[PDB]
Formats: structure tokens, C-alpha cells, sequence
């Protein structure tokens, strides 16, 4: 699709089988979600933003689906105020920023 | 321009006359710049990012130019780990996400 930015670019994604409202976020290097439970081993990571840092769990090889597209990649899970799909996933599906 | 997302979408912008590299950040409502001095009056404000609130100075009616495009808007000056252009500016210059 071709999504303009007059409002927040929010879409419904299925991540690990769960429906989550997500922001398509070119400022996010990696996908970060708050409200999800993913199974198995994870690695401890941290992310940095405006106001400070968030500790996150990194889950690898997760199925991410939205807007008819499908990708597999890592998901950082933690107390973020916004659920974002970042460039780790958007690059994989050929998403570009255009004007 | 067509900007891929396999790397950070960083462009050179002129913001109130000042040349600065900035991140095109679709997940930011607002344009937040740390590395800038802007003249004139400003409004004290607090904005929340991923780690909570930070104090910024809001400058209004700033001319922002990048990649053969121009828009006028507000700039928040304050601490951020990346100088970001938000939707306040990107929506005015017809920026779209495409995939
Ligand atoms: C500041 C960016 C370099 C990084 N952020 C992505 C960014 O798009 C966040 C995404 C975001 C969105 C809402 C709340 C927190 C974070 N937006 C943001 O901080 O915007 C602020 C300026 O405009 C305002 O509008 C929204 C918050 C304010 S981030 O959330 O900290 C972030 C950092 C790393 C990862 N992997 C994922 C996300």
C-alpha cells in the first residue's frame, strides 16, 4: 500500500499468532512490542529513546504479518508506550519512504 | 526521493537556516532536534518519548528544507538520541510509506 502521514501509520499486525496494533516506524531500528507473550528462550537487550532506556527481551525468528505481507525476524518485548514495527521488518518487505 | 529502510533514513535538512543531518521518523508526531540553536522566542513544553517526559523548547514557524522540498512548522529543541523529523513536517511535504 501507499500510506500517508496525516495520522499515525498504525496497522493491525499478527505477531507470533497474536493481533496487535502497531506503528510503522522508520525511526525504530527494531520492532518493539509491549502486549504479547512469545514462547521460548530470549536474550536480554536494551533500547534507547527520548526520555531514556527500556529493557527488552529479544525473541528471534518470529512470524510477522500485516497488510498482506509476511516476514520473519526478531521482536523486542518490553514496557514500551508504543508498539512499533521497525526497520528490521520493514526493510525485509521492501518498504520505502517516498516524497 | 525514494528512501530505503535497510539503513537509517537520514537526510540533510536546513532547519531555520541551519544544515543538519536528521532522521525521517514516521513514529514521531513531532520534530525534535538536540543539535541546533534557533533564534527568537520559544514555549517551554514537555514531551514523552519511550523513557518518559523530557523538557523541550518549542519554536514555531520554522522553515524546514530537505531533498528539494520545503515546509513550515514547529521544532522541539531538547534532549534526544537522534535528531528527528516527525509527521508534523512529513505530512506537509507528501511523504508516504510504500510496500
Ligand atoms: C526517537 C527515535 C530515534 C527512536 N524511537 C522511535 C520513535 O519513532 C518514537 C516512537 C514512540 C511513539 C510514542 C511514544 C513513544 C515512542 N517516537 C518518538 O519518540 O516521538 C516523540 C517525538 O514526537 C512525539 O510523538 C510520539 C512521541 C514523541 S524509540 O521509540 O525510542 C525506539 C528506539 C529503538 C527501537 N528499536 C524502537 C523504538
Amino acid at each position: 500500500p501507499q500510506i500517508s502521514l496525516w495520522q499515525r501509520p498504525v496497522v493491525t499486525a499478527r505477531i507470533g499468532g497474536q493481533l496487535i496494533e502497531v506503528l510503522l516506524d522508520t525511526g525504530a531500528d527494531d520492532t518493539v512490542i509491549e502486549d504479547i507473550d512469545l514462547p521460548g528462550k530470549w536474550s536480554p537487550k536494551m533500547i534507547a529513546g527520548i526520555g531514556g532506556f527500556v529493557k527488552v527481551r529479544q525473541y528471534d525468528q518470529i512470524l510477522i504479518e500485516f497488510c498482506g505481507k509476511k516476514a520473519i525476524g526478531s521482536v523486542l518485548v518490553g514496557p514500551t508506550p508504543a508498539n512499533v514495527i521497525g526497520r528490521n521488518i520493514m526493510s525485509q518487505i521492501g518498504c520505502t519512504l517516498n516524497f
